[PDB]
């Protein structure tokens, strides 16, 4: 023939980016999370996405809570609208959620939808409408546009891509996050 096939095990790293994202959420000041010290931080026989749920709960991790920018944003999701003024939502939607939830952890379908996926929104900058994404299949953090974004955002969100295993897909902060309220002096 001239076909050689072993047959062999596959295992896909996204099922680990849920771990990578809860460090990021969790941790503090360039540290890991100090909780860390169990399948869960396992690379093979660990803890799929799809079955983290609980282990998110028990970190004190949860959904975002309804907002009128937030309903706003899945509004244009769901209509696949993106103009100046859902831009300019979008812009106060992460800014508000960055400021007073802090980082916050997307879980959302892959592109294709084959494997769950999870990725940080870190940092916003309304100067040149760049997010700051750490994304764990990535090699680095990354400046991302806004359309990139919304398009990460739409496979979360719109429902032409959602199914039933999509219940956990969705924007999650740590539920320990307190802002710091800096004074200037002048």
């Amino acid at each position: 023939q001239g076909q050689i096939i072993h047959h062999r095990n596959f295992q896909s790293l996204y099922n680990n980016s849920w771990v990578c994202s809860l460090n990021v959420i969790k941790s503090r000041d360039g540290n890991n999370y100090s909780a860390l010290e169990q399948a869960f931080n396992n690379i093979l026989e660990g803890i799929d996405i799809i079955e983290c749920e609980n282990l998110l709960k028990e970190m004190n991790v949860q959904k975002i809570p309804e907002s009128s920018l937030f309903t706003n944003i899945k509004e244009a999701l769901q209509a696949e609208v993106f103009n100046s003024t859902v831009e300019d939502n979008f812009e106060s939607f992460i800014s508000y959620e960055l400021q007073n939830h802090g980082p916050l952890m997307l879980i959302r379908p892959s592109l294709g939808s084959e494997c769950l996926h999870a990725e940080c929104i870190v940092g916003y900058d309304s100067e040149v409408k760049k997010v700051l994404i750490y994304d764990s299949m990535n090699t680095s953090p990354e400046w991302q546009s806004n359309i990139d974004v919304y398009d990460k955002l739409t496979l979360a969100f719109n429902d032409k891509y959602k199914n039933e295993d999509c219940s956990i897909c969705g924007l999650y902060y740590d539920g320990v996050y307190e802002p710091k309220l800096e004074h200037h002096h002048h």
